[PDB]
């Protein structure tokens, strides 16, 4: 298996740049854990289905995104464990 891909700015930050891939946006952004995202990167880590501006996101204590309907296991809430 193979991959190896690069290209991210250190200089100019003045503009905003989506999080996950350091490139510069202009258009429509989502705002969400105190970062910035494209409007097509604020997707759920382990399945990176698309969250829209109204689905369900849950935040972690350390820097990962999940959906509501599968962050549900890691909180367990009306589970036995
Ligand atoms: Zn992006
Ligand atoms: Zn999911």
């Amino acid at each position: 298996g193979s991959s190896g891909s690069s290209g991210k700015d250190y200089w100019g930050k003045f503009g905003e740049f989506c999080h996950g891939c350091s490139l510069l946006m202009t258009g429509p952004f989502m705002v969400a854990g105190e970062f910035k995202y494209h409007p097509e990167c604020f997707a759920c880590m382990s399945c990176k289905v698309i969250i829209e501006d109204g689905d369900a996101y849950a935040l972690v204590q350390h820097a990962t995104l999940y959906c509501g309907k599968c962050h549900n296991e890691v909180v367990s809430g009306p589970s036995s464990g």
